[PDB]
């Protein structure tokens, strides 16, 4: 299925820190570090581990611009 | 200042489409196209124009992961 | 691909209103009206039209609870 | 009060998991499971417990469409 | 009902700009200007008029900190 | 740098609660309490502590209006 969220970032998982409800997913994206905060439920469902190839997704309305 | 939003992507503005309230900011990040939807007020305040070097910003809690 | 965003609602598009930058997607979910505001770019990419069966997607961290 | 957030999902709380800062709220919505991640402060303020009839609320700009 | 969204700002509507899909709601909050981007449908549903006393609402997870 | 996020609230940190992944930042804004949920990574990066003068930041598209 196609997804409306416009920003797709093909990245690699570097580190995962699991809390009681949330998880920190640290990724590498063409040399830049990305940090996503998602539920532990999702970490389990996607079965994410360091080294995995993943797509970071961001809705256009959730992206700010700094200049 | 330092910004809590963890995701910073250094990009270049390619195109700007202005609506009555919102604006579409199309950017290039190392060959990947990004799309941000912000207010026209921000386009005016930052004086965004095609070619500008900017930083796309995304809060960690607003980034999903797909696999 | 599996998607971290935890909320998936299988819905049907009822109407689409296109602005210069954003589009209003009015959907029916088992009798409840849903409203998504996405970019016109996504309408074009997904080729969304009235009657389409789609999945409304919401990240867990973007859902409030009222009581 | 009326609320601008367009998506009101009248649901029932099924389970609550409390972390140090965040809390996972699992709900049933017209036969489909929802998962919200809110602050533990809110769980305490709303006195949320299983069986509670609540409204899951999603802003239109925070709802993606997949097809 | 009580609302999980933790940030409530009792403000006054200063200006409303209506687009095809979105509306800009400019508000005053104790001398500080606020700007919300909501759907035009919401302006009509709430029947917002400049001068009206309203509550600006922000989810805790959607608030960044700068220092 | 200028920031597209339109809502800037000059506040003071009152309390910080650190979880495994997220942190609760309790602030005072001209007598009104604010609550932000950001990553513990940001608390460390910004060296946030009670008494700090900070700017709470909210994107226009993430602010709802209630009436």
């Amino acid at each position: 299925m196609k997804i409306s969220g416009r920003n797709k970032l093909e990245a690699t998982v570097k580190e995962i820190v699991k809390g009681t409800v949330m998880a920190k997913i640290v990724m590498d994206y063409k040399g830049t570090e990305l940090v996503a905060a998602i539920t532990i439920d999702s970490v389990a469902d996607l079965d994410l581990v360091p080294g995995d190839k993943v797509t970071a997704l961001v809705k256009a309305t959730e992206m700010e611009v700094l200049k």
